[PDB]
């Protein structure tokens, strides 16, 4: 089957379900966290929720740019090799 | 089947086949081009070869960080949505 790489900008709290929904569909998500770059504690909270999102779903998590600040989340079928 | 996201740092010319080989296997490749960041014309040549690599294989291509300079290449089964 075909998998998509989708991008999502996290600004509001609703954007977190959007991410979850995509991973559930089997897609990869590049998450851009720029709106939160100047709110360290909130950034920390959101980042934590994103890692949880990946783990619960069986997928992976990793930072991919520092600027813009971006993390990548994968569905269980796709692994971040090391 | 399981797909992997692999990272490859392009320094030498040999590293381009490594990338090709991974895409052929069905994997996604994050390519880091930092060794070439200070060699604009060479960077342009390599970037062109990478786009060709993706197209020939039926896959996708896109920049993902500015620093480090990174592009992502996908195999045919995985598309960069828009």
């Amino acid at each position: 089957k075909v998998v998509y790489i989708k991008k999502i900008v996290i600004s509001t709290h609703a954007d977190l379900k959007r991410v979850s929904d995509e991973l559930k569909s089997g897609n990869i998500v590049i998450v851009e966290l720029t709106p939160l770059e100047q709110k360290p504690e909130l950034l920390k909270k959101i980042a934590e929720q994103l890692m949880t999102t990946a783990s619960i779903i069986g997928g992976d998590y990793a930072k991919i740019c520092g600027s813009p600040l971006k993390v990548i989340l994968t569905p269980p079928e796709i692994k971040i090799a090391k």
